């Protein structure tokens, strides 16, 4: 209909990517569709992610999957995503046919920080080539990243959904899809957490198939490890 | 001339908001004045910068001054800047004659990451009057914080130089340099560092103030604060 009267607040620990690039449109038709809650949303770390739903005071953790970390919380997958190369068009990687990864590692990197919004999968899959690759120029933010690819200081790494050709046309993507593993995207939160009307409300918004229903199932399990094998059998939102 | 030849690695350490904001047109210039330099920067949190050059492998940290962090490497006065409020056109704030900070308080904020980007001027102007902050919002970045105030999270409260008329048309700029004091952003190395001409360069560069005299009389003082002190009589660049 028009609103809910539902009232409480809604805190929320994310990451740069998330914030910039996946939560806008959902937290603009959550802010008409709830308006009496207070949504806070604080930028941090995957560890301070962690940190402030695990012993701080955010609700929500929005971030990509990262290790043994959210061990304590219970952690739903809510879509994959994967990177994109960026490079000025007169980049020799734009003339190359097919980009591999041995292509790539002769250039210049700038791309994603040390532990952020997935390097750890751009890092492990030269790892897995036995590559050492030049990492020249760091950053959490894809904006700042473009900006210094098109200065000519190398080749940029980052997420697909941070690139558009439409606000960022002098720019040439390639989709690195087969080039690295994807990362998953994951919501979570504290079990003793109670899951007020809009939480359900905001994570199926987040992410479809986590129903109420599903969400409620999740909490059963009591393993991170169970709740995503429960969606083994389905694809998963790709963005 | 044309360029130089020189040869070495120039690694910085800095944050967001100098990354994006205040070093694109720097680095530019360099890059072509100084082809066989390998430039690297790694964005970082004020402690990871001040370890980096500290403990690892930076040459220069670019940040905002402080406390007694940067305290044993030689820190030098680059520019001053502030605080610009960012509303939308139909906010109260927008309509308001002259905004104080009891008027600012009255509303919920969209800014920087604690202890980011001078956020403790924030903090601190607030605690003198007596005032407790609503922060809603919490990001490293400009361009995202701007995003959620478009949304109507809040108000928000950015570096000037990180606001634009020309690339943000929509939004309501209100100047609150009366309201926080500057911050101060400064240039910093080791001590052992061997500067090589390209460092000189650079740092005149992003501090013209601060040319290959100053900066060797500056090393020699061995006291931050004296070479702070050196400048008292001067007008630092304002940004």
């Amino acid at each position: 209909e028009h609103t809910w009267p539902d009232k409480g607040s809604l805190y929320i620990a994310t990451t740069h990517t998330q914030a910039r690039y996946a939560l806008p449109g959902v937290i603009k038709g959550f802010i008409e569709r709830y308006p009496r809650v207070s949504l806070h949303m604080h930028q941090g770390s995957p560890t301070q992610i962690a940190e402030a739903v695990s012993k701080g005071n955010a609700d929500f953790a929005i971030a990509t999957e990262a290790l043994h970390l959210y061990d304590d919380l219970v952690m739903l997958p809510c879509y994959h995503w994967n990177r994109s190369i960026v490079v000025t068009p007169d980049h020799p990687l734009a003339a190359t046919s097919s980009v591999t990864i041995e292509a790539l590692a002769q250039y210049p990197l700038v791309t994603y920080t040390f532990g952020f919004t997935g390097r750890s999968e751009l890092d492990t899959a030269f790892n897995r080539a036995g590559l050492t690759p030049r990492i020249v120029f760091t950053a959490t933010d894809a904006d700042v990243i473009k900006t210094y690819v098109r200065l000519g200081l190398g080749v940029g790494v980052i997420a697909s959904m941070a690139v558009d050709p439409l606000a960022d046309p002098d720019l040439v993507r390639i989709d690195a899809h087969d080039i690295f593993s994807h990362s998953t995207t994951k919501i979570g939160f504290r079990r003793s957490t109670f899951l007020r009307s809009y939480m359900y409300d905001f994570i199926q918004r987040f992410a479809p198939h986590l129903t109420r229903d599903v969400v409620d199932t999740a909490v059963a399990l009591r393993s991170n490890e169970e709740i995503e094998a429960m969606f083994q059998d389905i694809k998963l939102p790709e963005k």
